């Protein structure tokens, strides 16, 4: 999981969002009556309404991740 | 899982959402007398209602993302 | 999980929301009558109505993450 | 886990929220008659009604998070 | 988990929110007749209505963090 | 969980936040009838109404945290 | 208009009503750029949402009305 | 608008309203740019969300009522 | 606008309501721009939200109304 | 408008009602620009939330009311 | 307006209100830039949140009331 | 105005209310930049939360009222 980013050197954006009696549900793990219930997260979430990202790495950005489950 | 960018050197955007009632579920995991329930996240998961990217990755950018499962 | 970002040198951004009743869940994990229920978080989770991030990374940035589970 | 940054030299914002009756939940672990409920966080949770992150890491930034479970 | 920033030398943000009746809940670990309840943060967790963060890191930061968790 | 920074040399921020009736909880840890309940903080917890963080670290900084928990 | 009513002498009633979003109007007058614009009411307006009425006029009863309306 | 009631002599009722967002108008008069607005109101006028009558009228009653309007 | 009523001699009532956000407007009468705005009640104007009415006129009772509106 | 009422002689009411957020108006006389405005009340105006009326006039009762209104 | 009543001789009633943010207007005369603005109130007016009359008029009552308007 | 009564001869009562942020305007007379505003109240006007009347005129009474209003 190697990552890597270099950058050598020598306008409106609108969103709008008008809502009412809005629900949002991001990872749901909904269980009865069970013995193991394991929720691993190591990644990126996000969860909202208006969820905006705008003009992000504008430069360098290493989101590098990794993850991992065993089980014997 | 290697991953690298490079870069050397020598407009409106407009969104618009109107909603009501709105019900938006990203992963879901529903069970009834199970055993084992495992979720495991390891890349990206967005949710909302209004999920905007405008103009990301001017620059250099790496996501080098790894998951794994072992079950034995 | 290796991450690097190098960076060498020699406009109107809006987001607008109008709501009302607005019930948000990020991570859930509801269960009954169980025996283990671990919720291990290693990564970045965000929740909110209105998650906006706007202009990130401006110059060099890593978010080099590692999550793990071991069972046995 | 490793993570590093490196930056070598030689516009208006607006996030506007409008809301009423407004329930925002995380991290959410709810359950009923079990043995073990561990909720291990190592990593970033932000939680709120207007969650905004403008401008961030201008210069060299490293998030680096590792996180870990052993259960034998 | 080791990480490093380095940096070498030779605009309005405005947030705005209008809320009422506003109930935010951050990490919950609600449960009901059980043995071991353990909550484990290490990490950073933001809890709020409105978790504004404008301009961080200008210069060079680190925000190496980890956790552990044993059980045998 | 080493962590170092390193910097070498040779605009109006607004948040407004207008409420009524705002209920805010951090990390909860609530139960009944149970043996063994332990809440282990080593991270960073803000809780408020109004959490913001503006223009920080503008020089060098280091938020090296560790945790840990051992059960046998 | 003579009314009269004379008595002489020698069971579960249900309504449920389940609504969300409901918009009554009784009399309505609109109009723009008028002259004379008179609205009279006499008789017996009844607006709601549930508008009930059990078991009414047990015995005698009398709702003798009279309106009238001179233009010259 | 001679009225009478005369009487000589020698259960269960259930309403069940369940709402939310209702909007309930009576008599209205809208108008703009007029010369005489005149609103005459001399019968019975029940405005409400549950305009509920139970059993009325176990005796005698008379609800004589008489209105006018002259112009010249 | 004679009335009368006479008598001569010789059960659970339940209602319920549960609402939210709830507006009521009796008699109204707006306008603009106008010359002579009247409002003459002479009857009977019952508002609310809950215009319970039960058992009522158990005798003898009268209710007689006269309303008049002269213009020269 | 001569009334009259004349007695010779020789049950759980329940009533509920569960709100938030209400408003009321009762008779309303909104105007600009105007010359005359005059409001005229001589009846009976009942306002409120619940308006609730059990088991009224048990024996003899009178509610004669006389209005007019002359314009020369 | 004449009126009489006579009467010759020879029960759990519950009311329960359950509210917040409640805003009642009985008669409101809103005006503006006018010349004669007048309110003649001469019969009964009744405004609140909970106007409850339970078993009024035992005996024998008289309400008898006359109101009256004049303009030249 | 003639009112008159006569009476010749030979039960838990329970009202409750539960309120927060209540309120109540009986008769309001709102303007601007007029000329004569004159309110002239010659009946009853009852104001307040909780208006409650119970078991009134148990015997004989007169409620004999009479306003009047002159303009030359």
């Amino acid at each position: 999981v190697v990552a890597a980013a270099e950058k050598t050197k020598q306008g409106v954006l609108y969103v709008g969002s008008k809502t009412k009696e809005g629900v949002v549900h991001g990872v749901a793990t909904v269980a009865e009556k069970t013995k193991e219930q394991v929720t691993n997260v190591g990644g990126a979430v996000v969860t909202g309404v208006t969820a905006v990202a705008q003009k992000t790495v504008e430069g360098a950005g290493s989101i590098a991740a990794a993850t991992g489950f065993v089980k014997k």
